[PDB]
């Protein structure tokens, strides 16, 4: 079964806009994943410090960084809390509703679109480079869910039968095709240097081979 | 009852640091404690988002900043999710034992005080400007509590009969001798709209008789 949900209208109304303003900062997109991940880790981090077995699903703290350059696509994978299906089709976890609204009465006071983190719903800052975004997440209170959206207005959850996760969160960019630098190592490395270098999670980029 | 506790090792070296280093940008502790208030609400927010009744215990989602010159104190008042005993205890609902070692290696690599936000432990600038601190706090699932520490090691908890507050977090500084100017109206809009000007909630600056 795959259900399909409509955007409520701000949030539609904001990912319009991220793909239609011209805006040539893109780069900001991996800094507000990474940051995301990293909330992520936080939260089971604090739980873990009191029910240890919070844990059980995965040890290990960690964000990576997969680029493939054969599908065309950057995914970012985190062993945080993840996302129940409840928490996927409320906007990915976020108070994008509110937080869209802050966002957009700062653009009018002078903001710019990079400072998207700052409201709560730096996630769709995805869609500056990627023509279509799917999460694949599992938190322990649920089952391995995949959300999927294209933008234009809708989004797709279904049961994911794929690669078990065991906890945490994978967002698979599906890049437009002139964004392809975000598949190169380099332009990868320089980024995280950049805005991502003091994150407490080894982020780890992985290679290709040619 | 009043309960003393020891700050683990690593948080007790933190205050310190930030208590004993010289560094004349104290003025962040107030942009620090803020957004951990817009992160609160953002958490209460998200809950009454699917159980509505997360807000019976108060539906207005604000902060107040309330300068006593009389007490030499700045409250910093929040209507977010709040604080239970437990998470009090747990360093005030942070991650701080591995947030102090990650804001650790970033000032070995070139980071500052004024970036201890980005490593979960900004409630510790307190500290910059506040001799003592003191935390009420009501969290839907427990009681109103009062945490209290000068540093030196270690922190009280008690139950708190004082004024109730419904539901929320309430930040006492008890300000330095020679930090007053953060009393000051002028200084407090200043820095507020410096540093905390896109924030989501609104935020009312209370007046003093004079
Ligand atoms: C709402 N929660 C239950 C989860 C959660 C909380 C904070 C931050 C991230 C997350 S999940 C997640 C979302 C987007 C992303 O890009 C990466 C992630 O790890
Ligand atoms: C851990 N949670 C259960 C609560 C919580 C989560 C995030 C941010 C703040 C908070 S509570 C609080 C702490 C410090 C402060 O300065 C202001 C606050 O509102
Ligand atoms: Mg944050």
């Amino acid at each position: 079964e795959v259900e399909t949900f409509a955007f409520q209208a701000e949030i539609a109304q904001l990912m319009s806009l991220i793909i239609n303003t011209f805006y040539s900062n893109k780069e900001i997109f991996l800094r507000e994943l990474i940051s995301n991940s990293s909330d992520a880790l936080d939260k089971i981090r604090y739980e873990s410090l009191t029910d240890p077995s919070k844990l059980d699903s995965g040890k290990e703290l960690h964000i990576n960084l997969i680029p493939n350059k054969q599908d065309r696509t950057l995914t970012i994978v985190d062993t945080g809390i993840g996302m129940t299906k409840a928490d996927l089709i409320n906007n990915l976890g976020t108070i994008a509703k509110s937080g869209t609204k802050a966002f957009m009465e700062a653009l009018q006071a002078g903001a710019d679109i990079s400072m998207i983190g700052q409201f709560g719903v730096g996630f769709y800052s995805a869609y500056l480079v990627a023509e279509k975004v799917t999460v694949i997440t599992k938190h322990n209170d649920d089952e391995q869910y995949a959300w999927e959206s294209s933008a234009g207005g809708s989004f797709t959850v279904r049961t994911d039968t794929g690669e078990p996760m065991g906890r945490g969160t994978k967002v698979i960019l599906h890049l437009k095709e002139d964004q392809t630098e975000y598949l190169e190592e380099r332009r990868i490395k320089e980024i995280v240097k950049k805005h991502s270098q003091f994150i407490g999670y080894p982020i780890t980029l992985f290679v290709e081979k040619e």
